[PDB]
């Protein structure tokens, strides 16, 4: 499946493209104000994610740092990134079908939109000014707005019985971007596309 890749931002941004695991594709590219980086995912991608990383400097072998989603400092992602990231996140041919979101679970960096470019589905988005609006307390000093669960490690906000509700955090980024995960058990807002949909993700798709 291709993902076009498409920074819509007025700064640069180092896509990122895993599975956790593996890279997808290349698994990382630097992408400077307008430019777009297609990617090939292989089918059956289970748990796929792709978020933007800000204000990175990598060396000549692709080693570094990014201020948000630093994936262990390497140009090229393996694994998944430091929050806060806003995520595209996908599994693809599950039994038939191709299932998509944006999550603010992991905090939120960079509006995205995050659309099929094939038919038969809507997209989704989360281009709200979450940074700017961000409540004091979850803001990154590094850049970005942190989900509760980085910034106080509680079983409430990092859901880790499974029983958790909303909570004055969750109810923040939903407020500013209802079609994306708030919280774990927040109410899905994944779309169930066409098996073998093509996509792009679009980053500031509105500024």
């Amino acid at each position: 499946a291709t993902f076009e890749i498409v920074n819509r931002c007025s700064y640069t941004v180092w896509a990122a493209a895993s599975k956790g695991d593996a890279a997808l594709d290349a698994g990382g590219r630097q992408l400077n104000s307008g430019e777009s980086w297609t990617i090939n995912v292989e089918p059956g991608t289970k748990g796929g994610k792709i978020w933007a990383r800000t204000d990175c400097y990598f060396d000549d072998s692709g080693s570094g740092i990014c201020k948000t989603g630093d994936c262990g400092g390497l140009l090229r992602c393996k694994r998944f990134g430091r929050p806060p990231t806003t995520l595209a996140e996908f599994s693809l041919n599950q039994y038939g079908k191709d299932y998509i979101d944006i999550s603010n679970i992991k905090g939120f960096n960079v509006p995205m939109d995050f659309s099929p470019t094939t038919r038969g589905c809507r997209g989704v988005r989360c281009a709200a000014d979450i940074v700017g609006q961000c409540p004091a307390k979850l803001k990154a000093p590094g850049g970005g707005c942190n989900d509760a669960c980085t910034v106080f490690q509680t079983s409430e906000y990092c859901c880790t019985t499974g029983k958790c509700g909303p909570t004055e955090y969750s109810r923040f980024f939903k407020r500013l971007c209802p079609d994306a995960f708030s919280y774990v058990l927040d109410k899905p807002t994944t779309v169930t596309c066409p098996g073998s949909s093509n996509y792009r993700v679009t980053f500031c798709p509105t500024a």
